[PDB]
């Protein structure tokens, strides 16, 4: 196969809309955030603005091809893929998607997604002019599927990829795996927690 | 049934344009906004910006499927659904969605929306910075169907952002219905009371 | 007929590109601005942003359906339906639409669109502040039907939905119908002309 | 033939990605800037808020018809018909059409297309507060069509259509056709300048 | 071949998801950065708002035709083009593109597009006030494709820079760089452009 053939056979057999669930159980989407910026802090409104990579990767085998003689991997439009319908809790504003929307498919059906997003949060700003600094802390899950559809699981150097010209430093980012069940429904929806401690430089 | 084929059915079949109505009675639409969050007020102006979770559900028969060695449910684009034209009277910005817009679909045609919507609204805000608090009242019903094809019910604070500069006091619901001067047809909404202060 | 049956035949056969002319004379559009609020005022600048009710209607045959045993009314988008080509000849921002983009249809072709707008528009802001108060006169007609394509006529109390929390009280809405000629081309368009007549409660 | 079947002919028969070059002559598009209104001025950062109506005219012959027994013109949706890719060189925000997004199209093909744009430009604010006034110079030119395939020609009162009740006044506008050859292409490509002089009142 | 025939045969035959690689050599795109205006610049948060024109050059054989007789060029929508999905590593706003999204399509397959951009950046603001001015340093390359699927290189400062920014260019420099990140194995090659730059005194 070459390029042309996987992403026509892609296009032509993509069931956006249905989650690749294997044998009922539920599809494991792995999340973590590399934090680029922090551009904006509010401590009286306890609100920040900031640009982070979202790493997303699950399994849909309707995707997988033969790699042998074939590209091990391609770059798919998501509007061609099911993605995980992931969303902040704590967001007050719509990701602003900076990026090419594109994945990468391998060759046995695993997905990365690493869309560069900046979003505005409600958290934790207090501290942030002080040595210990703030904790935001972001919650992102499935907006509709719950456990036994959706799994959510946390995944290097914090601050790895973070601008050297924001004018605030990070001092440790933890990413957790947190459960939600709500008064009304029985089920359980997953998110990862990604507590960002952070301060402005002296 | 699988999920697949349940979905391909739903998006075959969808009438989107179509109200479901049963039996020439009003589709039941259920209303409920759970309040996450208060981002600005301005007591000059009367204008508050808020967050809300809008718990919307109705019932859409030809939604249904046999639930036997099938899903209970599934996650549908509104795009695939009917969905009821609800508006905020006293919106004076367009709902921003911060949620994937997708719906649940119970086996029984159930349908459960639920996005989170940023928007601006024209409400009482005086007292906000008193004991008693302010208390803004929200609007919401069908912007073209009278009460003989969509009703409206309320079905709060539970989720409200901790670190908001604001706390809630209180929130109430009641059902309105109105008849104008100029048609005789009555319009339903939920009128949804937030009592709320800065800390 | 049921419902499902009216906006099948009315997707199917609508043509929204075609204004509905009846032998060869005009559609006779009716537009009333009911105003919801009065946002933001400068009387430096002659800028208004104001939230209004754009109650339109027309008929167009084409949709018509026999009532006997059927539905008398129903919710159409506008997308499936022709709607005539209004703008605010002194808007200075895009309409933006707060309300479904829905019109009722009636058994015999009437329709009636009623989008809630907020937009900013360019007229007389002076005197805002005094008892007598500003009019601000804003024209709404066809963006490109003349007279002989499109007419437009004015068709309840002024402030009967205005808000009571705006910092603006209305004193008089008057809406009469008027035409413009540009220099370029013979023919006339016909607007309404409304007349706000506001002022700030102080 | 009557608006249904001609309607029906350009949305069926619209090739609106071809640009309607006859046996090799580049299409003449004529452009004309009606000023509205002027929002927001800038003397420190040089920058205008601007409402213009661009009215636009070219001829398509594929989208002619015999006007006997027929209407004279039509109204069309441009997303079915070839428009210009006209592009204000010294724009620093996407222009924002304010208006239904229609163009008039005659039976002999030639359209008309004027929409209500809000813009803000790079520009000369120097002087605005004074009696001569500021000199803001727009360019409007086609983004990929150079002058075989597009030439740009203004229309054959300056403050007719523009608001008594902005802060400003138009003192003039003139127009007048350039013809550059940019570092990049070997091709000249036409643009209109359009010099707006106007002042606070 | 006439246009139309050219742009219905690219239109029903791009393949616009599929990068045009030739057998297993990456897909060399070229990429300048022509500087237009910088808007806004605040030396506390080290943030700049800058209009550029993103000259992207690369080939495509799939889009050849027979020039005999036929157009040499066409303007083709990039929605009917496969184009390099290049994206600024340090922009902190989506890019704003100003201009018709059409790219130039010549008769041996090569694409030339030159969208005007205006778009926000994280970059070294200090010193923008001084004589020897601010270097801002953007980073543009593939998001998905490494470097043996796509090559970044410039082509070899204030030709078309605005005489009415408050800014003024000492000096660009624009130079391959390959980034490996931690947790991946390939090279993704990036152009990094080094805009020196001072506020008009
Ligand atoms: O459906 C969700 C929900 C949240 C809160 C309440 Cl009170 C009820 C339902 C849970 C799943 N994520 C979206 C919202
Ligand atoms: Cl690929
Ligand atoms: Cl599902
Ligand atoms: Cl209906
Ligand atoms: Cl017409
Ligand atoms: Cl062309």
């Amino acid at each position: 196969l070459d390029r042309a053939d996987i992403l026509y056979n892609i296009r032509q057999t993509s069931r956006p809309d249905v989650i690749p669930t294997q044998r009922d159980r539920p599809v494991a989407v792995s999340v973590s955030l590399k934090f680029i910026n922090i551009l904006e802090v509010n401590e009286i409104t306890n609100e920040v603005d900031v640009v982070f990579w979202q790493q997303t990767t699950w399994s849909d085998r309707t995707l997988a091809w033969n790699s042998s003689h074939s590209p091990d991997q391609v770059s798919v439009p998501i509007s061609s893929l099911w993605v995980p319908d992931l969303a902040a809790y704590n967001a007050i504003s719509k990701p602003e998607v900076l990026t090419p929307q594109l994945a990468r498919v391998v060759s046995d059906g695993e997905v990365l997604y690493m869309p560069s997003i900046r979003q505005r949060f409600s958290c934790d700003v207090s501290g942030v002019d002080t040595e210990s600094g703030a904790t935001c802390r972001i919650k992102i899950g499935s907006w509709t599927h719950h456990s036994r559809e959706i799994s959510v699981d946390p995944t290097s150097d914090d601050s790895e990829y973070f601008s050297q010209y924001s004018r605030f430093e990070i001092l440790d980012v933890t990413q957790k795996k947190n459960s939600v069940t709500y008064s009304c429904c029985p089920e359980a929806y997953e998110d990862v927690e990604v507590s960002l401690n952070f301060r402005k430089k002296g």
